[PDB]
């Protein structure tokens, strides 16, 4: 038995965190009842007045986000924006399990963090991302988890096998679309209906965004070399998704590199290889944890090409976050976790 | 007394041609009249069967494309974007100016038409692109004309104006999202809408989209470094437009990036660099013949990171062909076309 | 030469209104004269952070909405967030011309504005509704315009010729889609881009969405049978526009119905009649002044159904405001406005 | 227990099915198994190059639609159009369960079906919608169901717990707007990306519609007066979902029409009453075989109002399918079909 609580309940990364739960097994079977739902926004109205699509938990009410409400939990998913948290992790309990989504146990170099995110350092937590080498080991039977930012879960994924096994250089370019729930849910004017339906923006770019010292510090763990990362985001017109491009100078023929991608990922289950000839889509991943992944290389410009479609909100985040819970129970890292998506 | 046809005029292009010659004050004073509107396939229906809108022209019939329809026209346009169009060049009087918004006449190397086609180079007409240096006097006065692909219009007013004063390395990257619209009404089935909707994905990638090397041909004019382009389109749900975002390695500061732009363009009554920290959206663009552009430096990946957005059907295909025939026929070369987009 | 303002100037109907004015032709000659554009909570800002598409204007600095700004000039905008307009509309000096997008002048009855808009009353300006029997007569050289609203702009088009001639009976059921932008630029969460993409849903129904006396008012005034109205609004995935479904119960033939619509809008620039066989799509009038409309009958229900396609924003909010502007400063009337809507 | 066929596999609904199949608890435990997976055109090629979401299942072969494929099966989802299905009907053993998401064999009245869908009348299996009045006994164990269509399953959800209880008048008026995902993929160029994004458009209007009659049928079914459908389709941007907007006449008083749902539906673990204040939002069930129902009184106009959402490709297709199939077999009518809807 594991009861849970979810901090942030109120929004997108939260609620979506929930509706992986409904259908866990553990729930289905008692071993994991759904305990405390909070959140600074509205509290004391009904969870369903925020989600109609969980009515199953429709009748909850939201409690405040304090102490009190976390404690008496052996599972808490803080889902926040930057900031709330490490203030959290301490007036809690530290023999229980915290996941935060959120980034501020995501770097581990503090004055990266200071430079990005105007803040201090709080520490660092294991990379929830056990595709990544290493990671997967720091996991099993963890009881504290950083969740990685969408766009870099969707990153990391298309490049590390390239860069790990010497097949491209350092200097890597990624421009990755996306939809406008991985925005979260703060109601401003640019994320209205009528103005994100039928444009496309770019914002934050020129690497000014949070996510690209991090994109960064993962890619340098599978090389010796520094990095640079030339990262732009790409707002899109739909609610859900990650379609990343991302290419690298390279000398190396496009059948070495198969190799790399099929030696990485062939007993990686929620990692799927295009058939040569086929590309993915974000919207055969949806409601999925499955990243689609291809890879090819131009040579009149000797640049390489991956591409990684994930849902900016299972494998981004609140599957990474669920995956690395499974991990951290040592229950099997597959449940509640389809590979199949909702299309179209 | 300038009167004048439109071939393919079922398809996306002669449709948004048609639409603004209809705003043309040509067509209001008298100067210009809409002759045959003729099509391949669809021969012999109401053009309102295809294009709800021109309501105006509703009612007029739809010929087939032969020889004797499109003579008798004091200049032609040639909507096949996709169809090929240098036979039907080769039929009318060479007094009558042809507008060709197909790739045949573009190209002016001849190993790279067939490199990417696989048939027979016809010759390269001046290029439909007043803003690009030493191509507004190849038109002033033209009775050929080749019309660019969407994307190349967005690179080349992305990537020129920087490559010329050699602020930047001649090896780029170019990631750029359009809509389903740049596509054409050929109606395959992964281009339905329950496809499309909710879901983005590339498309020959690794430089094997038939507007990479297009893209090229563009750049050596401003340079004579070596060139090579790594370009990925990505489809989204959206109707119109192309966002383009293009990365090169730099080493010039953004003060001397940002101020060879404003030489560039301040004079250029279509062109807009935007304002000191607002980026350009598509949807800022669609409906007109804008094309708002922003640039700036990524410093730590020394990488100049350059944004343009145009709609994908006006100054990508007809936007530009009705701006070259205006300078053709030698009249404002603004006349009938507007830098303000309908949005939301 | 005649000076217009606008107040609410960076909403969405007052970044319309503007839209418009920019392609008037007594704009490009200079008769008439833009202004003053004021925003509630919005000073300082350039126009240019709300309306990235009104280029010309965007260096153009918004200013409060006191009288002390929106004096000196002839006419003037109010787009101003709903209720309370009124009352600056009584500190302007009279013999300007005034146009209210608010709906605090377009009902007669006062009985009717206590009950659904809950303020005391103010009065009955021309009903802007050119179209509409009378009501032209009554545009022609006024000093006040009431601009209606949206949903009732294409329910009386679409219902109020076969009420004309009582060929319908009066109990009319009306079920309407719509694009988002209707709802306003009030950035609430229910609007957020990740809301409304891909998802359905009416609202304020049975009668209480405050759009419904607005037909009933509307259909009394060309029938002198009780007229009884089942109002219900859908909001859509698109940012633009209305298609609404008119039934009622019939005893008249199709032919009866036809011919007695082609003769209300044969002298009706703006109103197109479906050709038989085919139904309006909001697409095919986006952007444009337009009104496409298409009657069939239902033999088995006895029952008339009317569907017409406007633009909420064009011929539902800005559209109407120029167009009865012309009429009311004596320049011709379609001038300003278009039918070609910007398609696809 | 049981091993499955499907036919028409590369569409929509027979994609939707594998989706809900390989959810399923009895395909887990072995007691499930998917047999062969037919397709005319695209037989001999890669089910994954069809539904790139099944990659469980992206290496299956497509078989041709022949008796011999289908032979030696419990089941067959049979997931071709109209016509389709009765000539493959009488192929199969008899002892097999069939399956057929067709019009075929929906119908239990010959005259109108010959009117409507012009070929011959072929019988009636059991209406696959069981939460209607004995309904699910007459699934209890059959081998032969008829799958009700998307329209008619939300417009009888909405509909019948009133009439059924002499609470409204059997005059009905339904409008109900879809994604378009609801007319499969036949590629044709008014289903096209760039033609359904920005645009609403109403079709087969005016009882037209093949679901008119199957609305009145089923509606027919529970009352003693005769019915009559007014049915308006609507065409809206999404892929997935269908808000139906269900209107009638009464003189009952909203407690006694509520009272009415609250004990049809409290029992069905599929049918969601909303709380006093909600509405029912399609993007809440996607995904989801649950229906979301609101009814109102439009006492001034003595109006009803019956608002249901459903997913069409779930609840008005595959899930209902599959949740007959559980009751054929004899399992759960709950097993790998949920409740939660993927939002947003
Ligand atoms: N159809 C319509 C749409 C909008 C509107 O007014 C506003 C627009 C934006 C912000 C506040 C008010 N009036 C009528």
């Amino acid at each position: 038995a594991t009861k849970v609580a979810v901090a942030g309940a109120s929004g997108y990364a939260g609620g979506e965190i929930l509706r992986l739960l409904l259908g866990h097994p553990a729930y289905a079977d008692g071993r994991l009842r759904i305990g405390a739902l909070t959140a600074a926004t509205s509290a004391g109205s009904t969870l369903g007045e925020h989600h109609p699509h969980l009515t199953p938990l429709a009748h909850r009410v939201v409690e405040p986000t304090e102490a009190a409400v976390l404690g008496g939990h052996d599972a808490v998913f803080l889902a926040l924006p930057h900031g709330h948290s490490a203030v959290l992790a301490q007036q809690l309990s530290p023999e229980t399990l915290i996941i935060d989504c959120g980034a501020d146990f995501r770097l581990t170099d503090a004055a990266v963090w200071e430079r990005f995110y105007g803040s201090s350092h709080a520490g660092s937590w294991p990379y929830g991302l056990p595709e990544l080498p290493g990671a997967r080991d720091q996991l099993r039977g963890t009881r504290r988890i950083a969740v990685p930012g969408c766009y870099p879960t969707a990153a990391l994924l298309a490049l590390f096998p390239a860069l790990a096994a010497d097949l491209i250089e350092p200097a890597v370019t990624v421009v990755a679309v996306s939809g406008t729930s991985g925005a979260g849910r703060a109601a401003t004017t640019d994320l209205l209906g009528a103005e994100v339906i039928g444009s496309a923006r770019a914002y934050n770019i020129a690497g000014v965004h949070r996510h690209t010292p991090e994109i960064a510090q993962g890619l340098r763990a599978v090389t010796d070399r520094d990095v640079s990362v030339s990262f732009t985001p790409v707002l899109i017109p739909a609610s859900r998704g990650i379609l990343a491009t991302c290419t690298a100078r390279t000398r190396s023929p496009l059948s070495q590199l198969r190799a790399a991608y099929e030696k990485a990922y062939h007993a990686e289950p929620f990692i799927y290889l295009m058939p040569e000839g086929q590309l993915p889509r974000t919207g055969a991943v949806i409601g999925s944890n499955a990243a689609h992944i291809a890879v090819a290389v131009d040579e009149d410009a000797q640049t390489f090409v991956a591409i990684a479609a994930i849902d900016n909100l299972v494998k981004g985040t609140a599957g990474a976050a669920v995956q690395s819970m499974n991990l951290a129970l040592g229950w099997p890292e597959t449940d509640g976790l389809s590979v199949v998506g909702v299309a179209p």
